[PDB]
């Protein structure tokens, strides 16, 4: 299974910048987002920046990657944030496209699952978006109004569309899937509502949070409550070939941290 973590695309070298530090690092993969998650003024990219991009990418083994939308993204929303959050994830995915980034993914939002199903929707329809790149919904933490805790709500969400799965392990256990002590047990259940063709990638945050508490505070690889048990969903035989991405602080330290554990667990395989 490839690894990876989310790499910055500030600064002059942009999102070129992301590939060389994923070379640098000796990823497998990696995610980056294709403008500030902080604001809704989408990031100029140049045909220079596209180009290069590209080459570097695939100078260095093509890895896969990953555009993640901004957390401002409401697909649920019932007032014109909606608009916004439709032409956002529009935007991302035709970065995607020029980009030649295989997956944008999106947490579903907040509300009416309907109202979610069809903003996601719109978002593929106004990018003119065709088998590439694919959009990816991600299962939530849950409560309150979240859209997709459980695997069998998404599965409805991705019904007779072209979008598929992500699956984050911290929202997961979350929710109320004990990925800790049943790890193979939570992927049972995906399969059997999803099914593991349509899960890509996975998003293999450890929880600060304990099962079931709802809380979405994502934490480094044995440093949170699941422990082991995401050990267990990197090695599963049947996500042997998938993507996975770890979305906790950077850093010299913790970035050794977390590959030193991913590439012991690839060991293992
Ligand atoms: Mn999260």
């Amino acid at each position: 299974p490839r690894y990876g973590f989310h790499l910055s695309i500030a600064g002059k070298k942009g999102v070129a910048g992301a590939v060389e530090e994923a070379t640098a690092l000796g990823l497998t993969a990696f995610q980056i987002f294709a403008k500030s998650p902080r604001s809704w003024r989408p990031r100029a990219l140049s045909p220079a920046e596209v180009e290069a991009f590209r080459a570097l990418r695939e100078a260095s083994g093509g890895l896969p990657a990953v555009i993640h939308a901004s957390y401002l993204v409401n697909l649920g929303a019932e007032g014109e944030l909606w608009e916004k959050s439709v032409a956002s994830l529009a935007d991302d995915l035709e970065k995607a496209a020029l980009l030649g980034v295989e997956y944008v993914v999106v947490h579903p939002g907040s509300g009416r699952p309907e109202r979610v199903k069809e903003g996601a929707l719109k978002a593929l329809r106004l990018a003119g978006v065709r088998s590439r790149p694919v959009l990816l919904v991600e299962n939530t933490a849950g409560g309150g109004e979240k859209v997709g805790a459980r695997f069998e709500e998404l599965a409805w969400l991705v019904a007779d569309t072209p979008l598929q799965v992500c699956l984050d392990t911290c929202h997961a256990y979350a929710a109320g899937y004990d990925v800790a002590e049943d790890p193979l047990g939570v992927l049972d259940a995906l399969d059997r509502a999803v099914g593991l063709e349509r899960v890509p990638v996975v998003h293999l945050n450890d929880s600060v949070g304990g099962l079931g508490s709802r809380v979405d505070h994502h934490a480094h690889l044995l440093q949170g409550k699941i422990g082991e048990g995401l050990k267990r969903v990197f090695l599963d035989p049947r996500l042997k070939d998938r993507v996975f991405i770890l979305e906790t602080p950077r850093g010299p330290e913790e970035d050794a941290w977390n590959l030193r554990v991913f590439r012991a667990w690839l060991e293992e395989a």
